[PDB]
């Protein structure tokens, strides 16, 4: 009952038992959404033109055995995700040796997955998404030393309580374009762990270009004992968006905003972006974003801040673009932004501001004269208007009759 229209085969949701017959020379075939219960090598004996396999979702329990894939040497993407409980004989993906991307999101999938040999005939893997199983350790197996390629990986939504040296022994080497850690928790990771100095430095003699580590909390204690173990890694781009533990409370006393120790570990990791949007800060402190010293765009936007130090911002001379809206802010200090001299974008909407005079002189002034820069606008609390347009009265001794 499937739609064959040229070198595509739609056989979604038909009520399928086995994989139809369909002709030889298709090479796009998407399975999803039957009753195939296993997948052997007589599976594609006669699809071996394949280059996008897309088998998503049985109904539970799908097994794949042993060389089920043998001579599907054109296969580039393979989807089998939603697979509950999904089983794999060991030698499931073998002949895959020019496979690119393999997806396996919610197959009640752990740590066996990426230890064991199920992915050793995968030499060509760029991608791997492993999203939402059951993985507690990321124990990458000694074949992942030779996937010259192997540059994203996506964990999301796994309980990983802890990453460390020995555990990413195998991932040394690599290059990872996104590495995908949100969501995971970290929960041995923080102030009480005794196991600080024996895990290391996970990242040891890694590169990454985005390093996604958001929804994890990272409490201030933790995100400086987390960037001195890491220390010197080199990370393009650092997204801690919806650090929920990160910032201040009267609440709990532990809990505190960031300091200019909390990133030094990121001193030499030439971190060009950083994201701690939709956290819970309520003060920028002295220097705290004093050592990502190439950074070009930082967003601080939504979380809960009604307080700037004098100095917030030292050490960001070569900052393009900021934000900080959706905040608490009913001002800042005069200079603030006076050493950004390579500011082309801030953000500075949605917060309280307190237009009274004298004290909105400079940020009023500030916005005037970089009105170019300001995307969206800035308004006063109470009469609504624009934070750039208020001329605040001289004082009367500056100009005297
Ligand atoms: C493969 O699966 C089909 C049914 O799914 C079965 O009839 C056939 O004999 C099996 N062949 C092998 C080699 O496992
Ligand atoms: C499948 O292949 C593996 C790996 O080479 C082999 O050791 C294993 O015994 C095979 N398993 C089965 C169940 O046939
Ligand atoms: C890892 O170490 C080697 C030296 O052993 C170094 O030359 C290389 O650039 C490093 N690789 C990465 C990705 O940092």
């Amino acid at each position: 009952e499937c739609s064959v229209i040229g070198y595509n085969a739609i056989c979604i949701n038909r009520g399928l038992h086995q994989v139809p017959e369909l002709p030889a020379h298709v090479n796009y075939v998407d399975l999803s959404l039957n009753s195939i219960a296993e997948l052997n090598e007589t599976s594609f004996s006669r699809l071996q033109d394949l280059q996008f396999l897309k088998v998503e979702q049985q109904t539970p329990g799908l097994v794949i055995r042993n060389n089920t894939f043998r001579g599907l040497s054109s296969l580039i993407i393979l989807k089998l995700d939603y697979n509950q409980f999904l089983q794999l004989e060991t030698g499931a993906f073998n002949g895959l040796a020019n496979l690119e991307v393999l997806t396996l999101t919610q197959c009640n999938l752990d740590g066996a997955v990426l230890s064991g040999n199920f992915f050793k005939p995968l030499t060509s893997l760029e991608m791997l998404v492993l999203r939402d199983n059951n993985i507690k350790k990321i124990q990458p197996a000694s074949f992942f030393l030779n996937m010259r390629r192997f540059h994203v990986l996506d964990l999301t939504f796994n309980k990983v309580k802890s990453i460390c040296e020995e555990d990413l022994l195998n991932f040394q080497g690599k290059h990872f374009t996104l590495l995908r850690l949100s969501s995971i928790t970290l929960q041995d990771m923080n102030e009480y762990w005794l196991g600080w100095e024996k895990c290391g430095n996970p990242f040891k003699n890694t590169s990454i270009t985005t390093l996604d580590l958001s929804g994890n909390g990272f409490k201030e204690s933790m995100a400086k004992r987390f960037f001195d173990a890491i220390a010197g890694t080199k990370i393009q781009s650092l997204i801690l968006s919806n650090s929920y533990n990160m910032g201040s409370s009267f609440g709990h006393t532990n809990f505190k905003d960031p300091d200019n120790f909390t990133f030094k570990g990121l001193e030499a990791s030439g971190v060009k972006t950083c994201d701690l949007s939709k956290s819970k800060i309520f003060a920028l402190l002295k220097s705290v974003f004093s050592h990502f010293t190439d950074l070009e765009q930082l967003t601080l936007a939504q979380n809960e801040i009604n307080k700037i130090d004098d100095n917030a911002f030292w050490g960001l001379t070569h900052l393009k673009e900021l934000a900080l809206d959706t905040n608490q802010l009913k001002s800042v200090p005069d200079g603030i932004f006076d050493r950004l001299t390579s500011l082309q974008k801030i953000w500075l909407h949605t917060n309280p501001w307190d237009c009274s005079c004298p004290r909105i002189d400079y940020l009023s002034r500030w916005l005037n004269k970089n009105s170019q820069k300001e995307q969206g606008s800035a308004k006063c609390s109470g009469s609504g208007k624009p934070v750039r347009s208020i001329i605040c009265p001289t004082s009367a001794s500056l100009v005297p009759r």
